[PDB]
Order: structure tokens, then C-alpha cells, then sequence
RNA sequence: GGUUAAGCGACUAAGCGUACACGGUGGAUGCCCUGGCAGUCAGAGGCGAUGAAGGACGUGCUAAUCUGCGAUAAGCGUCGG
């Protein structure tokens, strides 16, 4: 996905951030709920996030 | 054969002893090595204010501990295998 995610800039990679952090809040009630099934998406989700912050701090300037 | 008298007198085991058979307990012996000990031949001889050694807390679909990791948290990017 980061091949894909380079070609944004930083607005635009900023709220693609935003959208995952609702979409993992969104799954976090749902799970806690106990009505998610599909619990392997919060794995997805937070790696997810985990690659727009790396671009993010890629390109940033260091 | 009957009665009496005299003499002698086996068989008892509440428990115990010894022998053997079979058991219980217990964890020695034998065999084993993912742990150690002593060295040889090579390395490396340091880490730290770019915040160390060592820790607390947390981190998973996780209830706990170990391992790894740090709010990008059993992990993120890139380059090779």
C-alpha cells in the first residue's frame, strides 16, 4: 500500500490518516460490543496507520 | 466289652517371630541431555546528554506469564536474500 500512498501529498495523507483513525475507533466499539466476527481488521487498520505516519515522517523534511 | 483309679497326652493364637509370594510407600541405581566447567583459534574491547546500564507501565482476536516491541507499540519504510 505505501507504493500506492507515495503518491499523496501531505494534505490528502492527512485525512486518509483521519479516515483510519475513525475506521479503527468505529471497529473498537463494535468489538467491544462483541458483534464484530471479522476481528482481524483491527490488525489491518492499525498497521494501516502505521504506514501513513512512516510516510508522513518520510516526508516531512528528514 | 462295662465302671472307677493311676500314668502319659495331640489339637488353641488374643497377638507375635522367621521364611517365601504378592503389594504399598519411597525415589537410589542404570541410561539421557536443550544446562554447566575448563580451555584453544579468531573477534571485539566499550555504551552514554543523538539520553546509556537497569527498570516501571503498556502493547495481541488475549485472562496471565515469558519473548519481542514502544502511543507508528509480537510492530512501519527501503534495499537484497
Amino acid at each position: 500500500k505505501a507504493k500506492e500512498l507515495r503518491e499523496k501529498s501531505v494534505e490528502e495523507l492527512n485525512t486518509e490518516l483521519l479516515n483510519l483513525l475513525r475506521e479503527q475507533f468505529n471497529l473498537r466499539m463494535q468489538a467491544a460490543s462483541g458483534q464484530l466476527q471479522q476481528s482481524h481488521l483491527l490488525k489491518q487498520v492499525r498497521r494501516d496507520v502505521a504506514r501513513v505516519k512512516t510516510l508522513l515522517n518520510e516526508k516531512a523534511g528528514a
